[PDB]
């Protein structure tokens, strides 16, 4: 028993991190087969960060402008033999296929979804943590300058789903990046300018997941017979900083195992939003929305 | 910027996990060169869990009573060619040295200290998280049956400090295990019998660390000129379920970077623990004590 923030084992991804340097700029990249992905602002000189002409910058580059070093677990000398730009990413081609490339996919995650981040500096992995893609297409991470190119991922069986490459800090403790299709989450621009963020919201389906966890750990005081329909909850949510609740098969399994219906928890949420009346739930005096239904099924029930 | 719960990259340790089997019983083990470590309760029949005679169980076994297998990386079986017990652990000698053995040492963690855990089932890594050794020598983890033998560690340079091997659940969300000298944290017994816990406490020096993190992240409303000396804080702590505060150079560095004195934060804690009066600190409405001084220096200052 117990529920805590958990990340995927990082070994597979660690073996894929490298350093990328272009002029006076260096950061992290991801080495999959013959490709090395990194943020394109690695091209950008310090005096143009607030207004990069990425088209011009790409034109000025040759394969010799890029230095790619493997700093852990290999005597790998990596020659760049091709370079291209795909959205906010660079795609560099190298003359050697990463012998430790995992089975993998590229997937764009939606709000409320969780993934593991492998924080990296100069191609050296330093730490791992889990984040949720906030409803405003930010994440709440722990990143310092030099962490760009750190990757985010999930894992289904042996397959690694790469879904995030770290790009920028937007405000204290507020970060964003792109999917590997090159699209930036939240459409934030990779320029050094201040950019307004939309309002954050409680991830309703994750709060339900978390309450199911509570019930399965013997904490069920908030459960009453009373129910609120999905439809009525979703109207209330719009007025009260909650996302729309969409049920999944993962949520339904928690309902089955506990015998407590989703609609009882939607009711509970409307009562708990008002406050906990001096009580707690799994050690918290506030609603938690960074535990997903899948995460709870994994941790409570295997 | 940002402060999150952070664990060590786990790849080094992943390559050392195996499954240990003793008849109908199975759990996880740690393969370092020639030796496989695992909990000795792998030997105990359901029959006997409440009152196990481990000495008697050991002599009833031969090398053939055990087997080991490697699931991650290149799969293999590892033949057992010797067996021994050290405290609450077995040391099984196997016929192949782990070719991916890291540099490591065996340490014992003290209360308030943090380490990473690699949760494993059937010798397969499933997740990682970070815990603090509570003042009552438990940790607050996430473990299912089958997770026994999962390890906890920290890392200095290349050297992995193995400090924990998971043994048992004591109560809901409450766990303990042993150090690799075989001694159980808190001197809990590896027996299925109820055992009372000592009182858990707020880890004061960690709470101080987290308030510094807050200040460094633009959250400093609780900072006032008011102070409380350490000694006077510590007399207060005895009475209000806080640990004795002991300063360290790690803490001192944070004081300097922020220009806010430990004593000011000790005063703040005395006000905050009754509640934040509707305000928030790093998104929390309660004191957080699982962020260590060293962890905050690393995450925010970049210093290790
Ligand atoms: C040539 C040397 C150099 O320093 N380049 C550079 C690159 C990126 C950034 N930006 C802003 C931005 C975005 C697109 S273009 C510029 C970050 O947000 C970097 N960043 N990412 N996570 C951070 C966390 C803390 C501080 C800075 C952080 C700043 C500087
Ligand atoms: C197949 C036979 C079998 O079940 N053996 C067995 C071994 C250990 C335990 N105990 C208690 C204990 C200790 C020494 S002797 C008994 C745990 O706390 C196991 N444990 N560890 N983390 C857990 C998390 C949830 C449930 C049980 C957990 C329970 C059962």
């Amino acid at each position: 028993s117990g529920l805590v923030k958990m990340s995927h084992p990082s070994g597979d991804v660690e073996a894929c991190m490298v350093q990328v340097t272009c002029g006076s700029m260096t950061l992290n990249g991801l080495w999959l087969d013959n490709t090395v992905w990194c943020p394109r602002h690695v091209m950008c000189p310090a005096d143009q960060l607030s207004d990069p002409n990425y088209d011009a910058l790409l034109i000025s580059m040759t394969n010799h402008s890029f230095s790619v070093q493997k700093h852990i677990g290999a005597p790998a000398n990596l020659r760049v033999v091709g370079h291209a730009m795909q959205g906010t990413l660079l795609k560099l081609t190298v003359d050697v296929a990463n012998p430790s490339t995992p089975a993998y996919t590229f997937t764009t995650v939606k709000p409320g979804a969780a993934f593991s981040v492998l924080a990296c500096y100069n191609g050296r992995p330093t730490g791992t943590f889990t984040v949720v893609m906030r409803p405003n297409y930010t994440i709440k991470g722990s990143f310092l300058c030099g962490s760009c190119g750190s990757v985010g991922y999930t894992k289904e069986g042996s397959v690694i789903n790469f879904c995030y490459m770290h790009q920028m800090e937007l405000a204290n403790g507020t970060h964003t990046g792109s999917a590997f299709d090159g699209t930036m989450y939240g459409a934030f621009m990779d320029k050094q300018v201040h950019q307004v963020q939309l309002t954050d919201k409680y991830c309703s389906v994750n709060v339900v997941a978390w309450l199911y966890a509570a019930i399965l750990n013997g904490c069920a005081w908030f459960v009453k017979p009373n129910r609120t329909s999905v439809v009525s909850f979703n109207e209330w949510a719009l007025a009260n900083q909650f996302t729309e609740f969409v049920g999944t098969q993962s949520v339904d399994m928690l309902a089955v195992k506990t015998g407590v219906a989703i609609e009882q928890l939607l009711y509970a949420i409307q009562q708990l939003y008002t406050g906990f009346q001096g009580k707690q739930i799994l050690g918290s005096t506030m609603l938690e929305d960074e535990f997903t239904p899948e995460d709870v099924n994994m941790q409570i029930m295997g």
